[PDB]
C-alpha cells in the first residue's frame, strides 16, 4: 500500500495473480485475506473473478473504494468477515488461496488445519488450494528477542521488534515507523507458524494432498535457504 | 564402552523407573532393545520386558547378557524389523522407544507407522513413549558441521554431519581417532520431528499426548531442553 | 515477576526472625514478606524512594512490618540489630560500581548475621547473559501501544554495563531509564565472598530452585558465615 | 557536537600533526573540510588550509568558526567538487581526506577520479592521504542492521543500516532518540573499497602507495583495524 | 570423489554456454584439467585448445583423448596463464572455469592473465570466467574447519586459513577412511571482488558485458556463491 | 619447533628484557621453565635464572641445552613440581610464570597457593610475573568447539577442546595428522581467570598490581587484547 521499499508487501501482486489465473480456469476464486486488493486487482486485469475475504473493516472499506474507481473493479467481490464463520453458499472455486503468510495468521495448529479444511470443502472438482509462507528454515530465525532495522527513507525509519518462540512455533511482532518529526507508529501482529513437513501432514488430515512446492510465486526451485514457499494442494482422491 | 558423551546417555535406570511406574504388572515392550541399557534395569524392577530389535547379531549378545544376569528371564528378545513383525494377540501395558529410537526411521510416513502399530499394541489404558532429540533447543545448524563430541587421554570422538532442514534428516559419522594413528567411522541416519509434529502424527496415528518432560526425572520441559520424553495414550 | 517466589524463598530461611532487604525498592519484594508474617528492615539511599515505601505500607494490612531504614549498603550502622537474613535481589548487590565496594558491602552483611544466618543474593550470570563486547540494541517487552527495548554498553575488562531501558508509545513519546552496574563472574563472587568471611553454601538459576548451569540468565546464591 | 561514539572521531590533532609533517611549510587541501575539525588544528600548527566542502551551508559556518578562531585565517574556504572543480595553477605538498570523505563518493569510478583530480594538483613529491574505513576488520554483516551507537543521560543515539555488500555500499540513518519522545534523524551513504581495490584505483589515477597505518598515529595496520590511513605519491 | 567433494556438474551447461559464444571458431580453456568441460564442448563439434603447466594432468588428457570419440577436437598445450606464446592463433572464447584464475596468488599476476587473454582474442572475441562471490560465500575471518562430504567409508573434511587483505585462501582437502588412512591436498587462492575483477579487467583491456551466478544465466546477485562473467576487448 | 600459530609464542627475547628490567643483581625463578625460550635470552644479559619444572623429560633436555651453552651456568635447573619444592633461605628479585604456565594449576585455589609461595620468595621490592590468556579477548564458545590452529605442507594442526565457563576450564587435545596416515594427540587443561578476579586472588595472597600490559613490549592492555602481562609486588 503505502511503505516504501522492504517495509511495504510484498511486491510480487502481479506474479502471485499470473499464478493464481493459470491454474483458475476461467472460474471464481476465493482469496483468504484479501487486504486492499494487493494480488485481487492484478488478478482482475487478467479477467479472473475474485471474491475477497477480510476480517479488517478499515481494509475491506478501502478495497471497496478502489474497487469502483478500477477499470475491472467489477470483477472483484469484497467480502468483510472472518471466514471461520463465513456462510458462503453452494458457490464452489476454481482456486483459494492465502498469500504472505495469511494462513499463518491463525494462531494454533487445530484452527489453520480447519481452515485448510474449509477451503477444501469450497473447491470445484480439481480446484486447488495454495498458500504462500515463510519457510522456518531458510528465515533463520533466532531464539527470543530480536530488533532489527526493515528500511530507511529520508524522513523515516522502519524498524522490527520481535519474539520468537521456537516451541510454540509463534513470533510477535511490531512493525515500527520513527518519524523525523517525533512521531511513532507501532503496527502490532502475530504469526504461528508451521514447518513444511508439518504442513503438508496438516494439509493430510484436512483432505488435501501436496502438488507442487515453490520457493515463489514464479516457479523457482524451493530448497532449504528459500525465504518462503508457494504450496499448490489438492483435494485427496 | 565409549565415555561421557560419546557413550550412551546415563539414564537406564532412571528410564526404567519411569517406565515401571507406568506399567501395571503386565509386559512392556522396548522397540530397539539395545544390550539392554533399559531392559536390564527394568528386569531389576521386576517388570517383563519385550524387547526389539532388528539385529541377529546385538540380540545375540543380549540373549548373552541375559543368561548371565541374575534376572534375564524377565528380558524377552524379539527378533524382526518392527515393520513387518507380527506379534499376534499378545499386548502391552507400555511400548516405548528411547534415546532416538524412533527418529531411526527415515520419515515422517513410517513414524506414523510405527506409532500406529504400537498404538495396535496397548491393552485398554496402555502408554506409548518416546525420547526424541528437540529440534529448539539442540540448535543445529544448516547444511554442514564438524564438532567436538568427547576427549579421552589417548583418542578424540568427533562427529561430521550433515543437516538437511526440509527432509529433517542428520546424516553423520562419528569418528574416533586414537594415538596410534587408527581411525574409526561409525555411520548414523536420523529423521527427526518438531513436537508439535510429532503430536500430530500421534494424533492421525490414533494417540495423544498426556505429559511431557525434558528427561526421565520429569525435569521441565521447555524450548532450551535438548530432549524431550512423551507420553501418549490412545484415543 | 519473582516477588512472591523471593519472598516465599527468603521467609523459608527467616525463622521469625526479622530480614534485611539491600535496596527495598517500593517494595516488591518487602510486602510479600510481610504478607508472610515476616518483619523486613529495607534499606535505601533515595529518600524519595523511602517515600513512596512509607506510603504504601500505611495502605497495606501488614505494612507494620515493614521497617525502612535510610542508609548505605557497604557502610551503615544498624548498631546491635542481627537478622536472620540479609538479601539483595535482581542485581542490587551490582549496583556498587566496584570490586572493593561489593566485598566491602558483603561483609557489612556478614556481620549483621546472627549465628546460621544467611546473605542471598540474586544476580545476572555472564556467561549465561551471553553478553556481546561494546555496544548491543535490544528488545525486551511488547504492549499494544508501546514497545520496551534497550540499548547498552558493555565493557568487559571493567565488567561493568551501561544502558537504558527504552519506553516507545504510539504517541511519539519516548521515555529513558538509564542505568549502570558493575557484576562478577561466579568464581570471583565466591572469592569475594570469602574475603568478606563468607562461603557459599548453595546456588539455584531462580528462587524456586531450579537447576543452575552455564546457561542460567541469572544465580541466586546463599553464603553463611565461613566455617573453622 | 555531540557526546563520545556519536560525535566525530577524536583524532583531530593528531591527523593534523600527521599531515604538517608531510607539508613542507607548503599549502595543503582538506577535501570535506567540514567544520575545520582538522583543518583548525592545522591552523594552530601554522599550516596554511584550503578547505573543500559542496555545499555552501556548511561553508558558512566554518567561515564562522573562522572569524572566532585565533587562527582562522590561516583556513581558506573553498566551494567545489571533489572530483571536479578549478584551481588553476594553485598546487599542494599535501591533498587529504580525513573520516571516510573520499567513500563519500558513491562509486569506483567517481572515486578514482576524485584521487586523479588529487594527484594534479599535488606539487613535485606531494603526496595524498586518505582515511577510510577497513572493511575487514569492521566486520560488516550482510543486510541491515540496527546498532547503539552511544548513551546520554536524556537522549541515547542509534543507527540503523542497510549494507550491500556487492554494490559496496552503506546506507544509514544516525538516530538521536530524547527523554522529551523527540526524533531526529541524520542519512548518509557511504561506497567503500577494499585496500587491494583502493591501490588499484590509485594505480589508474597515476598514484603509488608509499604507507600505510591503522590511524594517525602510525599504529600498524592489519587485517583487525577498523581503519586505514593510507599515503599516496605520484607514481613513476 | 562424490558428491561435494569432487568438482561442480555443470560441464555440460559451461560448455553450452560457451558453445553459444564461440560461433565456429577455436575457443582456449585455461586450465582445461582432464577435460571436464572441454569434452562436453567437442561433443559440440567446438574446436578446444586446453592450456595447463602440470605435465602429468596434461598426459591423462591425451590418453582421454584418444579414446574418446571426439579427442581430436581437444588440443593440449604445455604453458602458463600468464606468460606463454601462441603465435599468431587467436581465438573467439578465452575461458577459465571453478576459480582458474584464482590460482594466480596475487592481483598483478592476475591483470597480467586477463591482458594475455585479451590479446589472444579475435575481433568480438570474449573472455569468460567463473569464481567464488567473496559476499555470497560468506567466508569467516581467520582459520575454520568443516565437513566437506560423507562417503560410507570415509569422511571429506576442509581446513582452511583466510586471511581478508591479502584476500588469500590456504586450505587442505582432507580425507579420513576407515582403517587409519589420512591424504592431505593443499591448495590456495587468491580471490578478488568483483568491482575490484572489473577495475582489473579494464586494466587489461576488457570490459564487462554481462555477469550470471552460473553457466545457466540465473540471476547474479549479492548471496550467489559464484559468478560467471564475460568480457569483451574495450 | 613447531610451524607458525602451533609453535610456542615468538616472544621468548622480549620477555626476557622484560624480566631483566625488573630484575636485580640477585637470581629470578621461572615456573615453568621448559626447555629455555626464557631462561637462556635472559642468561644472555647475565641474569641467573632458576627454572622449576616437573617434567624430569624436558628438564634432562634444559641440562643438555645448558651444558652447549655459552651461558649455562647462569641457568639453574630445578626437578619437581612447585606446590612441594621448599626452595628455603633463596630469595628471588622476580618470580615469573610466562605463556599460561600459573593456569596450568586446574584451581582458584591452588593458584592463590602458588601465588603467595612466590610473594614468601620475593627480595623486598621483588616482583611476581604473569603472562596469562585474557578471556574478554580470546571470545571462547560455550561448550565443545574444532578448530584449525595451522597449516603446512605435509601436515595439518588441529584443536578439540570443551570448555566450561562456570568453572573457567579448557580442556583440549592439540592435534597433528601428516600425510602419511599419522596422529599425535596432544592434551592439555587449563584453568583461567578473568583480570579483576586475578587481581583478587593477588591481593589475597598478599600481593597488589602495580602494571598491566598485552604484552612484552608493553603494548596497551583492553578487552581486545589476548594475553596480559601483569605484575605484582607485595603489599604493604
Ligand atoms: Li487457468
Ligand atoms: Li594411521
Amino acid at each position: 500500500d503505502e511503505w516504501p521499499g522492504d517495509a511495504g508487501p510484498p511486491p510480487d501482486g502481479r506474479e502471485a495473480a499470473l499464478f493464481v489465473a493459470a491454474l483458475a480456469a476461467a472460474r471464481p476464486v476465493l482469496e483468504l485475506g484479501v487486504g486492499t486488493g494487493r494480488v485481487a486487482f492484478p488478478l482482475a486485469d487478467l479477467g479472473v473473478e475474485v471474491h475477497g475475504v477480510e476480517s479488517s473493516e478499515p481494509m475491506l472499506d478501502k478495497l471497496r473504494e478502489k474497487a469502483a474507481a478500477h477499470p475491472n473493479g467489477n470483477l472483484v467481490v469484497p467480502v468483510l468477515g472472518n471466514f471461520a464463520k463465513l456462510d458462503l453458499g453452494e458457490q464452489r472455486y476454481s482456486v483459494v488461496f492465502a498469500a504472505f503468510n495469511t494462513l499463518f495468521c491463525l494462531l494454533g495448529q487445530d484452527e489453520q488445519i480447519d481452515c485448510m479444511r474449509q477451503a477444501r470443502e469450497l473447491l470445484e472438482p480439481g480446484g486447488t488450494f495454495v498458500v504462500q509462507c515463510l519457510n522456518p528454515a531458510g528465515q533463520r530465525l533466532a531464539t527470543g528477542n530480536t530488533f532489527g532495522t526493515v528500511e530507511l527513507e529520508d524522513t523515516a525509519v522502519h524498524l522490527e521488534a520481535s519474539k520468537h518462540d521456537p516451541l510454540a512455533q509463534t513470533l510477535s511482532a511490531h512493525h515500527i515507523v520513527l518519524s523525523e518529526g517525533g512521531g511513532i507508529r507501532l503496527f502490532p501482529y502475530r504469526l504461528r507458524y508451521a514447518y513444511p513437513a508439518e504442513l503438508d501432514l496438516m494439509a493430510n488430515v484436512a483432505g488435501l494432498e501436496l502438488v507442487e512446492r515453490h520457493a515463489d510465486f514464479e516457479r523457482r526451485r524451493f530448497d532449504a535457504s528459500s525465504r518462503y514457499h508457494v504450496s499448490v494442494y489438492r483435494a485427496a482422491a
